[PDB]
């Protein structure tokens, strides 16, 4: 089971307008990773500038007090995985990231080494994403084609980040984020969604869950009418 | 070729706020169809409620003098494209229309309807995504997973519908529209992706192509600055 195995904190979104990159979660990574992990695994798919992505996150987590090295730097990215103590996979187009993390062999991989092998994950929007049983509830264009939606089922409920309240200003007829996860819970058998607005972030530590951040999660059961739940509320009932 | 042959009208959005379904476009729609056309077939699979759908469009169509037959009443969908005099694909979640497309066996049929039988066709948002190479550049949540990206073909480009400036009162951090056209344009050999704003509709006449309407479409072309252009604009160098 995933009780004494699983450590997640799922970021909504990298940046505060007018912040720093990871500034307004960056001592929840701190405390989420501890002081005997030494070095991080980024993942850098989800944007097209690899070498630059991975630039701006070593900059970062170097200033927090840990090494970075980029999957996309290593010959064999299954083996990084393999030998990673902790995996930070970062935002950016969900359909690109997942296609590359299929592409790359490293579903299975990053599974294997958060689930069984107990090494944090931190996910930031897309990451968060990927983190989840699918992409169902992404906010991305698919640009490409990921082979299935299915990801990395750290946990098996969906999560909408970057979560958007309707404009009341607006006189746009496209669809609010809450009309689309209603249509995503018009079909069959679907999971819970978690509107992580930015923010807020989720921290999974076992079979335990629990909203942090400054902001509020809009939580869509299917058939029911959404919740809004304040940072500190318990999420644990959402994980099996 | 399709010189004679293709007969289209794109429109962006249904409904503008606070007027009726299909009433900003409805004097295009009637000397698009003329009056030789009897009976427009429909295609609801964007939504859920087929009934109800079929039911909205077909008070509107029988409004502007033409009957309606929804093809999720037809025993074979297939036999009712062979045989529809028009075809109009409404709008709604354009991953769930394009896997009920290819579900149902009608990317072909529809194909050879419209672009070697000269079938008049209209799309309205979803149903003018699936008229594209295909659905890469759709604003719709991947609610379920089509076998492919790829779409009807009836015009080699992509369309974004309901495209929309970003918003300068924001402090939202999630990607603008442009920002995530940007990086389809970072993948490889994309087409151009027009973005036709809500009130604004592209008629295509065998290889000319118009914008029509009261709102501007922004053009976005790999690697270029993108463009707008008035309505009355001339699209034709889109098509080969
Ligand atoms: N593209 C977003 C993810 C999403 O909104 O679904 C990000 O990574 O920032
Ligand atoms: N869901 C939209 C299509 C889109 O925005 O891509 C509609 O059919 O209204
Ligand atoms: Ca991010
Ligand atoms: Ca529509």
């Amino acid at each position: 089971m995933m009780t004494m195995r699983r450590h997640l904190l799922l970021v909504s979104n990298s940046t505060l307008h007018g912040g720093g990159y990871l500034e307004h979660c960056q001592e929840h990574i701190l405390k989420f990773l501890g002081a005997q992990v030494k070095r991080v695994l980024f993942i850098p798919y989800a944007l097209h500038d690899r070498d630059a992505y991975a630039k701006t996150a070593r900059q970062k987590f170097e200033a927090l007090g840990y090494g970075l090295d980029s999957v996309h730097e290593s010959p064999d990215p299954v083996d990084a995985v393999k030998k990673a103590e902790a995996i930070f996979i970062g935002g950016g187009n969900t359909f690109r990231l997942l296609k590359a993390l299929y592409d790359n062999d490293l579903i299975a991989a990053i599974r294997k080494r958060v689930l069984e092998d107990g090494v944090p994950y931190i996910g930031s929007s897309a990451g968060t994403n990927v983190a989840t049983i699918s992409i169902n509830t992404t906010n991305d264009m698919p640009i490409v084609y990921p082979p299935s939606l299915k990801a990395l089922e750290l946990v098996p409920f969906n999560i909408n980040p970057h979560y958007l309240d309707p404009d009341g200003n607006s006189k746009h007829m496209g669809e609010t984020r809450e009309q689309r996860i209603t249509q995503y819970h018009e079909e069959h058998d679907t999971p819970p969604v978690l509107g992580l607005r930015e923010g807020c972030f989720l921290l999974v530590e076992g079979d335990k869950a629990t909203l942090l951040g400054i902001t509020r999660a809009r939580l869509f059961l299917r058939g029911k009418n959404p919740t809004e739940h304040e940072p500190g509320h318990d999420f644990s009932f959402l994980l099996g």
